[PDB]
RNA sequence: AGACAGCAUUAUGCUGUCU
RNA sequence: AGACAGCAUUAUGCUGUCU
């Protein structure tokens, strides 16, 4: 395993989760939803390549993002 | 005369600006991999083009995006 | 050699926004 | 009709992780 690869996957999962929440509240435009769909497929493959549950990785990404924002 | 776009087009741009800022922080702390930086560089380009088309300053949209992201994260239940 | 993701360029099809 | 961003598919060149 590569730390930065893992970290970047978990962070990408968390930001997808934020984007998904925006889309579910019907607050995004169609190209935003198009990127949502592309990235969802992409994260399934990245997670499977890494042997990581996407839900757990999303939770870890949240922790990471909170830390890097706290350090601002 | 001139019109600002629909609400959702502006919201998506502001959210993307703010999420670009979060991603950039990860890169500046050397916590990302190389493809992640590749996407960072692509999207910084695209966001400048979008902001120009929209008549919006991405530095302002970033701060708006910050508020939108926090209001939906707090409201998440 | 394979799996996976991306970037760049290309061609084709399309979506959105603005004018 | 144009500008911008994107999505899909194609081709070419790369980058990264894993086996």
């Amino acid at each position: 395993s590569d730390s930065n690869t893992i970290t970047s996957f978990q962070v990408d999962c968390y930001l997808w989760h934020i984007r998904k929440l925006l889309s579910m509240r019907d607050m995004c435009d169609a190209p935003f939803d198009d990127r949502l769909r592309r990235d969802q497929k992409a994260l399934k493959g990245r997670g499977s390549t890494l042997g990581l549950d996407l839900r757990v990785a999303t939770m870890e990404g949240k922790k990471i993002v909170e830390d890097i924002l706290k350090s601002e």
